[PDB]
DNA sequence: GCTCCGATATTACAGTTGTAATTTT
DNA sequence: CAAAATTACAACTGTAATATCGGAG
């Protein structure tokens, strides 16, 4: 009946899951621990949560649960970014891009690259 | 050690206060209720919370409170977006921009608008 | 005086999230 | 010191309800 969301800490599990396509909590724990610095009890909880929310699902490979995504990366990211831009920016997308630009956040080469992603 | 956040509902009040520069709780309530439909008991609560977190301050005008922001809009939105993009996009800004191009579809007008902003 | 009102303050209560520890299998 | 499920628990959020203070009468 209710829709759920991916929390900020949950984005890390998701990203890792997407990277590995198919992975135990352990596989995921090792990786996250190279980046961020969290307890395996923590990472395991986040996993559980994503699972109860139905963002991820699992199969038992030889006794151990493997986790995989049930939502497509680009779709949910966009969905998310679209939602973020709307709460923060009254000007929408262009406004965001303008904000990043006036904060010299983009290098000459970067502006180059974006003009190519556009020039499609 | 405490740093506070602006919550999702709160970005509504914050934007109104930045537009109006100077507003009473009632000003703000009247404005929000045009767009979104929230109780004033809610809006007042969020103004209070934003006040207690130190994002907005107030001086009294004929016994009525006038709220104003203490944080520079462009900095805070930028800092916020920098945070969001990094948690969601392993590829950062350009990854996000690409994501919209491959998902969203808008005219050569919009594509130009951006190109005009990038170009500067 | 105290009386009623709108502005402001205090309080409520559950769902989400960060950050885990304890229990079961 | 397993892996997985259960429980913990305060802070932060959404979403208000209720209580009270300072003036217009
Ligand atoms: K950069």
């Amino acid at each position: 009946n209710k829709t759920y969301e991916i929390s900020s800490a949950e984005w890390e599990v998701m990203n890792i899951i997407w990277m590995k396509k198919y992975a135990s909590a352990n596989n995921i724990i090792e990786e996250i621990q190279m980046q961020k610095d969290w307890s395996p009890k923590t990472i395991r909880t986040l996993i559980t949560r994503l699972y109860k929310k139905g963002f991820i699902d699992r199969k038992k490979d030889n006794k151990i649960f493997q986790y995989y995504s049930l939502v497509e990366e680009s779709d949910i990211k966009y969905k998310t970014s679209k939602n973020f831009i709307n709460k923060v920016y009254k000007g929408g997308f262009n406004s965001l891009v303008l904000n990043f630009v006036e904060k010299e956040d983009l290098s000459q080469d970067e502006i180059e690259e974006l003009r190519n992603i556009l020039n499609k």
